DNA sequence: CAGCCCATGGACCCAGAACCACCCACCC
DNA sequence: GGTGGGTGGTTCTGGGTCCATGGGCTG
DNA sequence: CAGCCCATGGACCCAGAACCACCCACCC
DNA sequence: GGTGGGTGGTTCTGGGTCCATGGGCTG
């Protein structure tokens, strides 16, 4: 520090008062003290005229050497006279082969830093500021050595499968054995009590797998083999390890899985700071599951937390545990538990922020940790002793580790009898923070993956109480794992606590979340958000704002630090991280910031529980609804009848888009026909394998077909099902639309019958609209991802056995009538003023929150049969995209480039793309293929924008070369080529662009007066 | 004095286990740092090497020379490897010409303080409280005038 | 015959594990050497990238090029990354003008082996017995 | 109660692009 | 002698989807 | 036989001794 | 500005003892 540079400059008067020694062997020893006092600090220490060998050989002396634990040296200083120049002498002793790497040239007045042949800072000495920058430069060099661990980190991290096939190899003809197919039925037996309910004799081979590899790492690159020998959890797995890692066995393997553990056990051992061996402890943990079960990584959701936030989640608590209770971390009886420990990164940097007194007593018996998988828990426990041998003394057992279910722990952690009674020791505790990282997983990824987050019926229990209790969501996704370990921390804490968790940005803002929060701020005093955004889900302007991830852009969910203390109304306090930033921007203000300095805006809840996006009431939003939430459910009673359209519907989902959604008629039948056939050899299938899910997903069962396949529901091409669908803004595609396929129809066949009639829609966008608001009205049968939240009000409901029934209802055609004086406006009348309402840019302007939320109450605006004549050419060249003449554009072919019949195949690819100006601007040209280029689209055909993506892009990505996700639609019915979509692309385009410039002049002939 | 010797051993072990050298040049830097801390709180100060004359010589060199405000030397120090027995290292010192007004003879783990003429006492470095109560003694020797 | 082939293995998995690098610049020496010993050993030779001119006037550069003793042309080797489809990279291969006349397109799990136009053989490079026909074929086709 | 509607937000990853090193043909 | 061009490797950086699955309700 | 006599080669240290490296006090 | 003494590491290298302990006499 600054301090120790001052005491130095001290000493070096002293020396030349005292003694009035110019001498260099009296000079330099003020120097020679401050290296030695800054060294204890970093970890090296500084040792006088170490004999070293030069380039030439000949023994030179650097008078120090910054030598470490392996006695390396890190760095030199050679301390001249003040007098001699140093510049000339430098280069002088550097001839005879002195160090380059690292030597600090010095002489009683001036200090250089010549770091690897490179001056990098002549700070003149006698300075209260750069000289202190000097050392810290200086004592935090990397080693030429550290590089290289971390160089053999990443190979690790890449030929970890290759190792991997090694181990497994092993396991299976293991399992020729009758000691081991004996004890791992017994291992399954006990571990179906404690960790996992379905621990299958799959799950008891990895936790083998596991226990192996990292035995082999613990004993070299981090030298503590005597940790399997201590660790009660090892102990109760060599009984099933050492029936087959054994002498012959045991050699073998081990030889086998030299060529890719050597490497990483020579960088390993030539570093001795384990801070820096924590690196790989953070990769295997990661990795091994990547490159083995990412069905395990999937439900766990095992990520690392980057230690910047960890630290501020630490230094935060401790400022707010003496703000609304009155102590400080290192107290008595704030006993911190962390569930969801993983790689432990919670605990070490704890015993790192602790002070080196209190410390025995906290980590004795007040750091707690949980853990549910073998890999993390092993790597927490080492690490945390080696944290305690680096920081208090002599390596001892952390006893307060345990392999439990958090949720589940309320017979746990059975696995051994030491875990079970620390877990019950644990439960005992008044814990009083619950700092940590839960999983943020929620749904599977397709039904054909069968990976459902375990049910904690305990746990969810309460949820179902409290969070869903609230929330009046029509769906419900308060059954997240991370608000599922919110509800164990809240019942946890009993009071004056802090629950910390770092999680999904949903619950500040979601329709789903709205009772969280409602249920939240009963439960504490003071609450104090930090959305650190970096939400990748969303597409445009949005994905700008959002930026990078606070994750090492390794996730897509919004993360926010949060902190709930419940001194024991509400506070709600809320930091939005400044948009536009990147990562490592997000990461830095969350170093360089202390808590209490952040400025916290209080938030006061709305009456819908809303903390963001509070509506203003001062705008005319009140006015005439499009759809009520009972014009939907009105009960056939005309009276309630409060808004424009009754019966609406939703855009359709089918689940299996990779069989439904096509472009030519029989290709779809195809994609189908072998469905329709494997789902019939799904049916001949066992009961059993019906009712678990044991057969096949070569085709995509969603939960429909799983169910109808249980009760052995055979189904029947009937080509009539299959219809014309508007899948995108202007894409109309083929669709399979049948009750056997299609997941929710949504009242669909009631609005278009049998999927063929005669009804004109207007799409709209549902609430919160995350994309844009958008409007097309269309007569083709719509999807759920045509428009953002597609919800579609009709025009003409019809019925069962039934007919055209008027779908505005006649209290609306009433109230229109009566205000404008008119007693003749028409259904149609309404319908189309209705839509050029919604286009009026200035509409959506005002009532901006308004329309996010709730359905869009038009206003009465002065004239009608303006509006209603607006919304009609609108309404039609919009429904007839087809039909509308085309606009003349240009055509310019070129050759190819070789005459290879290779290259000309490889320029009929769909290069569909726009051609944005060195100013990301359209040149109003389409590359079409490596053949055909259009040009001539104008820029005002460009502005008419869908959602995020103007009317012509959205054309071009829905004909673009894709691949399906699919395999087995990868490999036998992928068909569709630019060559079959060639001219009919160049005529939708035409169409398209005339329809664009077209909307544009019929929405810039409205005003800006809004109603 | 007591809490500083039992620091002058931390610094032992380190010089050992950070270097790994056992030479004269190098396990000189503990003795070195106790010394000159001891003398700041009384007021002098160990000015290291500082070239002193002799009767018959060119000139000689001490490691550490006790140098009060006034520059003038009251007792000085000189090291010794573990290599060489301590007793015939005086000899061979205290003949080529080294001052005896107030020297402190240290091999590394046994020290002796000839102090004006004769030797007073002799005591190991291990034991805390005998260091401690020797260099007092090089501290606390004045010349007769004071 | 065979013995050369599983050579030619041994000395890739040493690539991989002495230097660890599965890139084809590091991996390309061990195929580099069994197709110049067989050649050798069956009358020609592998001199390496000798830059063969197009029809359409392209300076391309196949890793090998098998030539005779009147310095004439008779086979053309490319070896392409372990990390890629091989027969997507074969397209854009012969796309720049690659010849066509009897070239081993080899990624280092699979060997294809075109001549005149078309696919003669493609074999996993694992199988001795299977290489050990293909390469044969190769060293074989006469104009 | 049981099928049948109605939501609603979802722990990354991979193609280009810039660019770099090395050597070869080809202007110089 | 440079230099642009073939071959290959190494970082960045930009940028965004259909569909799972519990509640609410007819019936 | 016990208790005197007669052999007969022995699994290394080390004290200088150069000799150099650094560097301060003295001749240049 | 050299330039040797003077302190300290460093690595060669030349050179050389008293005395155990079985067997054969041996009274
Ligand atoms: C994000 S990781 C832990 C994060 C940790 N701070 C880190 O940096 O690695 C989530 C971990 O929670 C653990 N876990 C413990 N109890 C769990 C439970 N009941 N449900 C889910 N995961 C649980 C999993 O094993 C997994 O390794
Ligand atoms: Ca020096
Ligand atoms: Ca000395
Ligand atoms: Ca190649």
């Amino acid at each position: 520090s600054l301090q120790l540079v001052k005491k130095f400059q001290k000493r070096l008067e002293d020396i030349v008062a005292y003694g009035g020694t110019r001498n260099e062997s009296s000079v330099r020893a003020a120097f020679q003290q401050l290296l030695s006092d800054w060294a204890e600090g970093s970890g090296l220490r500084l040792i006088t005229e170490v004999t070293q060998k030069a380039v030439a050989g000949n023994n030179v002396r650097p008078d120090g050497t910054l030598k470490d634990s392996l006695q390396q040296s890190r760095g030199y200083w050679e301390s001249k006279d003040e007098a001699d120049t140093l510049d000339d002498e430098i280069q002088k002793k550097l001839a005879k082969g002195y160090p380059r790497d690292n030597i600090i040239f010095e002489d009683s007045r001036l200090a250089v830093l010549m770091q690897n042949g490179e001056e990098v800072q002549r700070v003149d000495m006698g300075d209260a500021g750069a000289l202190a920058g000097l050392l810290k430069l200086f004592f935090e060099f990397e080693p030429p050595q550290v590089l290289e661990f971390r160089k053999a980190v990443d190979h690790f991290k890449d030929e970890m499968p290759h190792l991997l096939k090694i181990l497994r190899e092993a396991a299976d003809a293991a399992e020729q054995k009758a000691d081991y197919r004996g004890e791992r039925d017994h291992f399954v037996e006990i571990a179906k009590e404690a960790i996992n309910p379905d621990f299958s004799p799959r799950d008891a081979r990895e936790m083998l797998i596991q226990h192996i590899l990292t035995g082999d790492l613990f004993t070299s690159v981090f030298d503590n083999a005597q940790y399997h020998e201590d660790n009660n959890i090892a102990q109760q797995l060599q009984q099933l390890a050492a029936t087959f890692y054994k002498g012959p066995v045991k050699r073998d393997i081990a030889e086998r899985t030299k060529r890719y553990y050597g490497a990483i056990q020579a960088a390993a051992a030539q570093i001795a700071d384990h801070h820096e061996k924590q690196r790989f402890l953070k990769a295997l943990y990661e990795n091994f599951y990547r490159a083995y079960n990412p069905a395990g990584a999937e439900r766990l959701g095992i990520f690392y937390t980057p230690g910047e936030i960890v630290r501020f989640m630490i230094e935060a608590t401790d400022t707010l545990l003496e703000k609304h209770f009155q102590k400080e971390l290192a107290d008595k009886g704030v006993e911190i538990l962390d569930p969801a420990t993983g790689t432990g990164t919670f605990i070490t940097e704890l015993i790192d922020f602790l002070p080196k007194a209190k410390l025995e007593q906290k980590y004795r018996e007040e750091l707690h940790c949980n853990e549910l998988a073998l890999l993390p828990y092993y790597i927490a426990n080492l690490n945390i002793e080696a944290t305690y041998a680096q920081k208090m003394g002599r390596y001892e057992e952390f006893r307060n580790i345990v392999l439990v279910d958090t949720l589940d722990n309320t017979l746990f952690g059975s696995v051994t009898a030491e875990n079970l009674e620390r877990a019950k020791r644990q439960n005992a505790r008044p814990v009083r923070v619950i700092i940590g990282n839960p999983p943020y997983r929620a749904n599977q990824a397709n039904e054909n993956d069968n990976n459902k987050n375990r049910e904690y019926k305990e746990i969810d229990r309460r949820i179902k109480a409290t969070y869903v209790a609230a929330s009046t969501a029509q769906k419900t996704k308060l059954y997240d794992m991370y608000s599922r370990f919110l509800r164990w921390a809240t019942d946890r804490l009993k009071e004056d606590g802090i629950v910390a968790f770092v999680s999904n940005s949903s619950f500040i803002d979601s329709r789903t979340f709205d009772g969280f929060r409602k249920e939240v701020v009963k439960d504490f005093d003071h609450i104090y958000i930090l959305d650190m955004k970096g939400n990748a889900n969303t597409s445009g302007e949005r994905r700008k704002r959002e930026g990078g991830n606070v994750f090492n852009d390794q996730i897509k969910v919004g993360v926010a630090v949060y902190f709930l203390v419940r001194s024991a109304d509400t506070k709600i306090w809320y930091h939005a991280v400044p948009d536009f930033w990147r990562a490592r921007e997000k990461l830095e203000w969350l170093k360089t910031t202390k808590f209490e300095d952040i400025e916290f805006d209080h938030i006061r809840p709305d009456a819908k529980h809303n903390w963001l996006g509070q509506v203003d009431e001062e705008n005319d939003w009140n006015e005439f609804l499009p759809v009520a939430d009972k014009d939907t459910k009105q009960a056939k009673g005309l009276g309630q009848e409060r808004a424009i359209f009754k019966l609406y519907s939703l855009g359709v989902v089918t689940n299996r888009d990779e069989w439904v959604y096509s472009r030519a008629e029989d290709e779809l039948a195809d994609k189908v026909r072998y469905f329709i056939g494997r789902y019939n050899e799904i049916i001949k299938l066992p009961l059993g394998d019906l009712m678990s899910r044991n057969w096949e997903g070569d085709i995509k069962m969603t939960r429909a077909t799983i169910a109808d396949a249980q009760s052995r529901k055979s189904y029947s091409l009937e080509k009539n099902s299959i219809v014309p669908s508007l899948y995108r803004p202007f894409d109309v595609l083929k669709m399979y639309f049948s009750k056997n396929l299609n997941e929710m129809q949504y009242q669909m066949p009631s609005i278009f019958p049998k999927g063929v009639g005669e009804n004109v829609v207007i799409a709209l966008s549902g609430s919160p609209a995350a994309k844009p608001f958008q409007v097309l009205a269309t007569d083709i049968l719509p999807s759920l991802d045509l428009l953002e939240k597609t919800q579609c009000l009709p025009f003409y409901r019809y019925t069962m056995n039934g007919e055209r029934l008027n779908n505005i209802t006649d209290y609306a055609l009433k109230a229109f009538q009566t205000h404008y004086a008119d007693t003749s406006i028409s259904r149609e009348d309404i319908f189309h003023y209705v839509y050029a309402v919604l286009h009026h840019p200035a509409y959506r302007e005002k009532y901006a929150l308004n329309l996010r939320q709730e359905f869009p109450r038009i206003p009465f605006y002065p004239e009608f049969g303006r509006w209603a004549a607006w919304g009609r050419e609108l309404m039609a060249l919009h429904i007839g995209f087809e039909s509308v003449a085309p606009y003349p554009l240009k055509r310019t072919d070129e050759p190819p480039k070789n005459d290879t019949p290779e290259a000309l195949a490889l320029a009929k690819k769909a290069r569909l793309k726009v051609q944005r100006d060195a100013a990301k601007q359209p040149t109003g040209a389409v590359e079409l293929d490596g053949l055909t280029t259009l040009a001539g689209i104008p820029a005002a055909a460009w502005a008419y924008k869908l959602g995020n993506r103007s009317a012509l892009e959205w054309v071009l990505e829905r004909h673009k070369e894709t691949t399906p996700k699919d395999a087995t639609i990868r490999e036998k019915f992928n068909t569709y080529r630019f060559a079959d979509h060639k001219e009919r692309v160049i005529d939708l385009l035409a169409r398209v662009t005339t329809v664009s410039v077209e909307t544009v002049r019929i929405v810039g002939e409205m005003p800006a007066e809004t109603m």
